[PDB]
């Protein structure tokens, strides 16, 4: 391996210089920008120190240690270059793993309220973090698995000397920040998409015509029965997705309660012609129970939300969910299964929530659905109107910075990967694993995570305007120009 020792040179001198300019710049740019000057982005500063430590001291000491092809300075040197390390990878996740906790918190609030959510806590919640960082890293001190290793002329964490801190290492700060981070992006894409797909126009209140009350006395005469409360199913027939098949259970459960003479059902949708046949079954014994098994225009569709009283989504699974949001639009109260869509969607104080995959809970909440008075329901269908037009207050906002915090993310999982899923092959057998795995594959896995830490300056420049505005006003008022007197 001749010339892949100058190799490994070169990507820590572009690595030391890249990290100390860039993340110098990224901590000018948040005190230089107002834009940028929100205290939520203090976590990308406290973040651009950890980067900006490992390039100061201890890249300096490995890069110097490929030249000698060995460990020239002493063991405090070796002790405390790895240390420090440990203080800015482990603490360049804890901080992502905040980032993408604001951000959750950032939409979700501003869902709830008119006034820009502050991130007011960010400073003192740094603070938890760099305690948490030098707690974990510490007790390798006095443990002794800091030590040098001469394959990647680095001293560093060894994932040999005990197996018993590599898996706490790679279970607790690796696979537990990706899992919440993951939780919260994939959070945050379902509500940006809510927001995307709820056209307003079209499902707006303005297009209906008369008083409610009329408008569903008239849609009931239109099928051939009585005033009534009005329940709707709109979803394709199946016996386990959309969720038919617990309807029609629960309606069977309720048939034979005296309750049930008081209640409407409107079911439409085509799929499973068994359950077609259920349903039809259930519109043949009882006449309140209609059934319309084919294509009907959103037009219409518009108008049964505005008419009916509620709306059953049993879904067993529904990722987005915007049948419920687009029927709250029009004062539709939905009834609908607790899952992924509709936890985010439905408010406790907005529709009911039931147990997803249950005739009798399903019956109950229509049983406790039904037990309400014209008064109560008022304020209902007023929450469920405020609560879909909260969705479309977003609608024009600039969602290009979770995409540059996410592809933050998204590089520094690619840098880390290897170097966790290694530590879990050498952690089972530390003897045997040591020499079997590949020994490119060591040394890759390290200097990508080195890598890492000129990444962050780079990734805020090509995908983040503000910070590119203020790359050219911070590099041409330092470097280009001066003052000059005609
Ligand atoms: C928790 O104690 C420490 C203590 C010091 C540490 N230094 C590094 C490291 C820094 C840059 C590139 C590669 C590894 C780790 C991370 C080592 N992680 C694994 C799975 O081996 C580290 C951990």
């Amino acid at each position: 391996p001749s010339w892949l020792a100058s190799a490994l040179a070169c990507v820590l001198i572009f690595t030391i210089v890249v990290d100390i300019l860039g993340n110098l710049l990224v901590i000018l740019s948040v005190y230089r920008n107002k834009k940028l000057r929100n205290a939520g982005n203090i976590f990308v500063v406290s973040l651009a120190v950890a980067n900006l430590v490992v390039a100061i001291y201890p890249y300096p000491l490995v890069l110097m240690s490929i030249f000698n092809n060995g460990w020239n300075f002493g063991y405090l040197h070796c002790q405390v270059s790895a240390f420090l390390m440990g203080l800015s990878v482990i603490g360049s996740i804890w901080n992502i793993t905040g980032i993408a906790i604001d951000r959750y918190l950032y939409i979700c609030h501003s869902l709830k309220y008119d006034k820009l959510y502050s991130s007011k806590n960010s400073l003192c919640y740094v603070l938890l973090i760099w305690l948490l960082t030098l707690a974990a890293v510490l007790p390798n001190l006095r443990a002794g698995t800091l030590q040098y290793d001469p394959r990647i002329y680095s001293c560093t964490f060894a994932q040999s000397v005990s197996s018993a801190y590599t898996i706490a290492v790679v279970v607790f700060h690796f696979l537990v920040p990706m899992i919440i981070v993951i939780f919260c992006y994939l959070r945050i894409w379902i509500l940006v998409l809510q927001v995307r797909g709820i056209d307003c126009s079209f499902w707006n209140e303005s297009y209906l015509t008369g008083s409610r009350d009329e408008r569903k006395k008239s849609l009931l005469s239109k099928f051939g029965m009585d005033e009534g409360v009005t329940f709707m199913f709109i979803g394709r027939f199946d016996r386990g997705q959309k969720g038919v098949d617990v309807l029609l259970k629960a309606i069977e459960i309720l048939s034979s309660k005296k309750e049930f003479q008081e209640m409407r059902f409107i079911i439409i949708g085509k799929g499973d012609p068994e359950l077609e046949g259920w349903a039809r079954s259930l519109e043949e014994k009882h006449g309140n129970v209609k059934v319309i098994t084919e294509m009907l225009s959103r037009e219409f569709v518009r108008e049964l939300y505005g008419s009916v009283d509620f709306v059953i989504i049993p879904s067993y699974f529904e990722p987005f969910g915007l049948v419920a949001l687009e029927a709250m639009c029009l004062g539709a109260i939905p009834i609908a299964s607790a899952v992924g869509g509709l936890r985010d969607i439905i408010t406790n104080e907005t529709g009911i929530l039931v147990k997803a995959g249950d005739p009798g809970e399903l019956a109950n909440a229509i049983l406790k659905a039904l037990e309400l008075s014209r008064s109560d329901l008022s304020k209902f269908r007023e929450n469920c109107k405020k609560r879909a037009m909260s969705f479309s207050k977003l609608k024009p906002q600039d969602f290009r910075n979770f995409v540059t915090m996410f592809v933050v993310f998204v590089l520094f999982a690619i840098c880390f990967a290897p170097l966790n899923f290694i530590g879990l092959a050498v952690a089972s057998d530390p003897a045997s694993m040591v020499p079997r795995i590949p020994e490119w594959l060591f040394v890759a896995s390290y200097y990508m995570a080195y890598f890492n830490s000129c990444l962050n300056p780079i990734i805020y420049g090509l995908l983040d305007q503000n910070f590119r505005k203020e790359y050219r006003r911070i590099i041409v008022s330092l470097c280009t120009a001066r003052v000059f007197f005609v």
